[PDB]
């Protein structure tokens, strides 16, 4: 027997199973199934993704909520019921690992570089539970931020490798008034830290105009920018192609920064095109 | 969605082809039934095909595919026995309807890039002086799922650990499909189905009948106990002309982090000349 589901309410599932019996019941209704994936905590860069999936016509809206430990509850489910959102999987560690971490997604190289410098086991966590919700759930298309832009590049690769029948939507970034990509750890940032913090965002749209002049001024333009902010260990700013390849010699590109303002690391990333 | 003739044996290289072909079966109300073999058929992958086609409604789809990640050079890949006239033949003569045969670059076209990590039971037995091969299996088991999106799939307990590490995929992605276990189909004197039958010339044909004798001997031993049913198939199998034991163990029936009970699987492999040849059995102990 499918579980419950109440149209135009907010349906609460933390049963893999259950969310998985309803999103199949509803499907074979005429229903598109939408998933966002999230670690809860949820901004306006969230509800970006929401409002993505919704204006999809037919779109019924799954967001997960888990914190995998792989890679505020209550007042996540009212923002999520205040967006029309009819789905919330909210499953424990316990549910997504009853037999603890034993068969796991092992991502190619780029898994490695940018990110995976500092946190060379992320990416597989990252995989691996995507790859979970993926199979539970059955969306028709998944929502993932550009702002993490390298994750969005290997789910990408997650989906064409293993032949997933599913449609990867990435998101504009969505962005506090001085440019600043919203993310959770701003609030950490003190005065200064958060005033300093505006060259990441700074420094990339400068470079994206720059680059008619090429890939040496885009680059140097950035560089200047963040060069102007005190405090900002830069960990990496790299131009690379679309799919995070080597950068062509003419066409698409994307250009990437990761910086850490004492304690608290930000990432910030824009398309490029070269001349 | 290319042509489907039913009642016929319809073959597609292609995986668009074969997802979009089976999409439309299942919308229709068919159930897909997959059987992953790497060709050279014989009896045993014929039980697979009939245990498919029994599932009332299906629609059997067997793929043929030698998977080259889940060998090591250099050496076996070329050497893997490759028949496809007979293959196809013999599905033809068994009324499956779908043969699935894609191409290397089809099922590769980037290398090796994401991949399935499995489990710790992936470096043990088979796997020991093997590290890599069950990656290869475990991640084109699951393009092959994804491809194909079947309602059942069928392995042989033949290649138990196999076997077991597929269900592992299939629980750890949460996968919804039901892993079907097929009973090992056996020559008149007990030698298990291989397509590496081949490869024994008449006296190792004659001597290879001492796994099985070992297995069966151990398995009625063990109402004795654990060590009464391992010493009856290492007699067995020390009283037997140029085999050479690789392992022989006897494991909890999931081969995993548990000590054997009352149920376990007691699994052999061994050296006939240049072929290795495995098996395995159901135990009781006590019982
Ligand atoms: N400022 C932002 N704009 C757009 N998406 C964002 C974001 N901050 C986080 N996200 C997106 O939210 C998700 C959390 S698991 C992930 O897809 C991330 O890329
Ligand atoms: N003698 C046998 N009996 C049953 N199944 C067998 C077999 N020999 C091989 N198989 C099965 O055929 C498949 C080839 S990839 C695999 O699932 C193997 O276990």
């Amino acid at each position: 027997a499918i579980p419950a589901f109440h149209p135009g309410e907010l349906n609460v599932y933390s049963a893999p199973g259950d969310v998985a019996d309803v999103s199949r019941a509803l499907r074979l209704t005429g229903r598109r199934v939408m998933l966002v994936p999230t670690m809860g905590a949820l901004h306006e860069g969230h509800l970006a993704l929401v409002r993505a999936a919704k204006r999809v016509p037919g779109s019924v809206v799954v967001v997960s909520i888990f914190v995998n430990p792989m890679q505020t509850p209550d007042d996540d489910l009212a923002q999520l019921r205040a967006e029309g959102v009819e789905i919330a999987f909210t499953p424990t560690t316990a549910a997504m690992y009853p037999d603890g971490l034993r068969t796991t997604v092992q991502p190619g190289p780029l898994a490695a570089e940018l990110e995976g410098g500092p946190r060379p086991t992320h990416f597989a966590g990252v995989l691996t539970v995507v790859l979970k919700l993926l199979q539970i759930v059955r969306p028709d298309r998944v929502f993932f931020g550009e702002k993490d832009y390298q994750q969005l590049v290997l789910i990408r690769q997650l989906v064409a490798d293993f032949n997933l029948d599913v449609a990867v939507v990435g998101v504009p970034t969505v962005r506090e008034a001085d440019g600043l990509a919203m993310s959770s750890r701003n609030r950490y940032l003190d005065p200064a830290q958060r005033a300093a913090a505006v060259a990441l965002s700074a420094a990339l749209t400068a470079a994206a105009h720059a680059a008619t002049a090429g890939a040496q001024a885009a680059l140097d333009a950035a560089r200047a920018v963040l060069d102007a902010a005190p405090g900002v260990a830069v960990d990496y700013l790299e131009l690379r192609d679309i799919g995070l390849g080597p950068m062509p010699l003419n066409g698409s590109g994307r250009l990437l920064v990761a910086a850490r303002l004492g304690t608290t690391r930000l990432l910030d990333n824009i398309a490029i095109e070269i001349g």
